DNA sequence: ATTATGACGCT
DNA sequence: AGCGTCAT
């Protein structure tokens, strides 16, 4: 009743750049704009692997993870841009720099948490209180929400999508009590106004379009963001959760798309998020552990407490390359050469990070994969990172991994290596 | 032969 | 510390 917390204390948004790497390449090359196009890394093997797809190309069935040659079968006029190659490997610097452009604009409006190269959570609670004081009980005009969808509306008592959007928004605004400065629905609405402004600023100052979700926590904001892509934003209210979750496959919720979600489905014999409400918190904890069980009990009611961490910069800076099938490294000279290439890229990125961000990494993590292992990492070993020197870093990585070489011979490497990975971690202010 | 990252939980 | 899971 009156003591049952409803998880409506915060306003949280999730901003995700639409087909990011594609947009970066389309800004640079106008010939790619408003076309089916995709971004690929490498080229020789099956045309390269697609990692980003414009919405025009998605209409033909092109997806991430698809080989470019296969995508061309679905979409013969697909345009391709290739990721830059440096020191023998894909180099993603152009997209990281574009990411920084966007994140610095977002940070003008509120403290953000960088969740990926192209997505950030925003805690808008305080900004919303400020705007509410400025409004002075003035209603919110639909004109201030020109790209906003209200999930679940319209309902009750009509052909085109923009008309649908406007009907739902009008129903939402008509039911708003702008008198009450602590109304959660009002707070979400003002949050949506602020996100319209943030998205307008991003597009004006970078050329990039994005989608966004506005709700009371990170998981609902993330789910909301996906409901109306591209170039739109969606408000998911607390009240919309029962209907939304009643047909929502468990795997759609961030963190339940893998083994844990499969176990929820299999153990409980359910399919949809909403079905979780019928279990007690102790029941869920008994199946899935204390932490997961409490999290699921709250999440299926729309409640989640994970804070938006004030963290605009990545916590690690890493370099990795796969050596699949027959390209695997089977000589010591090979392993040393590729460790050096990875370490030279890492040195370049670390030196730029130190100059930009007043910090220094102190730990080097070396990960390898050996032929035959189905795991991402076969071995992970750390050593000290005391100088930004590529030859030192590559020598240190070789020292920590050299005992994996089964070959009695000194020149050969067996079993051959199918992945190398260097990661700088444990930053300190400098 | 998807690949290149990056975050975080467990023990 | 090293490994696994979840992303994508
Ligand atoms: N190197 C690499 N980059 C990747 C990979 N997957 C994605 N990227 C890169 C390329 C992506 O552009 C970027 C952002 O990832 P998303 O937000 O998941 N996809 P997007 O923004 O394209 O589409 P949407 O409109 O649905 O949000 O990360 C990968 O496996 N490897
Ligand atoms: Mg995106
Ligand atoms: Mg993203």
């Amino acid at each position: 009743g009156p003591h049952m917390a409803t998880g409506q204390d915060r306003v949280v948004a999730l901003v995700d750049m639409d087909c990011f790497f594609v947009q970066v390449e389309q800004r640079q090359n106008p010939h790619l704009r408003n076309k089916p196009c995709a971004v690929v890394q490498y080229k020789s093997w099956k045309g390269g692997g697609i990692i980003a797809v414009s919405y025009e190309a998605r209409a033909f069935g092109v997806t991430r993870s698809m080989w470019a040659d296969d995508a061309k079968k679905l979409c013969p006029d697909l345009l391709l841009a290739q990721v830059r190659e440096s020191r023998g490997k894909a180099n993603l610097t152009k997209y990281r720099e574009a990411s920084v452009e966007v994140m610095e604009i977002m940070s003008r409006f509120a403290v953000i948490e960088r969740a990926s190269i192209d997505e950030a959570y925003v805690d808008l609670t305080s900004a919303v209180q400020e705007r509410l004081q400025k409004l002075q009980g003035q209603p919110i005009s639909a004109d201030l929400l020109p790209s906003t969808y209200i999930e679940g509306l319209p309902q009750g008592p009509t052909v085109q999508k923009e008309g649908m959007r406007k009907q739902g928004l009008f129903q939402w605004l008509d039911s708003l009590q702008i008198d009450n400065l602590t109304s959660p629905d009002l707070q979400l609405t003002v949050g949506a106004v602020i996100v319209e402004e943030m998205r307008a600023a991003i597009e004006r100052e970078t050329g990039f379009q994005c989608s966004a979700g506005i709700s009371h926590n990170k998981v609902l904001a993330k789910l909301a963001c996906g409901l109306n892509k591209p170039n739109r934003q969606t408000l998911v209210s607390h009240g919309s959760v029962p209907q939304l979750f009643s047909q929502m496959p468990i795997r759609k919720i961030r963190s339940l798309g893998g083994k844990l979600g499969a176990s929820v489905i299999e153990i409980l014999g359910i399919e949809y998020m909403g079905e979780l409400t019928q279990f007690t918190e102790s029941q869920l904890q008994s199946h899935f552990g204390e932490k997961n069980g409490s999290w699921l009990y709250a999440m299926c009611r729309g409640i989640e407490h994970d804070p938006v961490k004030p963290r605009q910069l990545p916590k690690t800076i890493g370099c990795s390359k796969n050596f699949p099938g027959k390209t695997a490294l089977a000589t010591r000279e090979q392993v040393q050469w590729w460790l050096l290439q990875l370490a030279q890229e890492l040195e370049e990125r670390l030196t730029k990070d130190r100059n930009d961000n007043d910090r220094v990494a102190t730990q080097l993590v070396v990960s390898i994969r050996v032929q035959g292992d189905k795991r991402l990492s076969s071995l992970r070993r750390c050593c000290a990172l005391t100088r930004y020197d590529a030859h030192k870093m590559s020598h240190d990585a070789f020292t920590v991994i050299k005992n994996c070489n089964t070959s009695g011979i000194q020149t050969e490497w067996s079993p051959p290596l199918t992945m190398l990975f260097l990661c700088a971690t444990k930053f300190s202010a400098s």
